[PDB]
């Protein structure tokens, strides 16, 4: 299923996932195309901060759900 | 004495000073901590933009004191 990330800077990104994919596996993704390496990634969906050790279908993201990228 | 620093993100961090301490030296210890290079880290204390030349107490900053961080 496709999935947006939002960035601050306003860009959005578009990305291929799978529901078993895990939030490690999608920063990773991000950071082929964005170059930001992932220990410098957070990612908030709903409010809600997602860790690198949960799957997107523990966070019942669904398709075209739309992403927040924060930088630190 | 104490400060605070806050981010475009609404995180706030809290870091041990010294009023001789130099604005690179703060800079520093932000890379420390959040892993953002000096070089793209601007500090904002009052509304003026504060010189990596220049110590705290030229800028009168005082215990308690929230400095504002922006990103490049």
């Amino acid at each position: 299923m496709q999935i947006f990330v939002k960035t601050l800077t306003g860009k959005t990104i578009t990305l291929e996932v799978e529901p078993s994919d895990t939030i490690e596996n999608v920063k990773a993704k991000i950071q082929d195309k964005e170059g930001i390496p992932p220990d410098q990634q957070r990612l908030i969906f709903a409010g809600k901060q997602l860790e690198d050790g949960r799957t997107l279908s523990d966070y019942n993201i669904q398709k075209e759900s739309t992403l927040h990228l924060v930088l630190r």
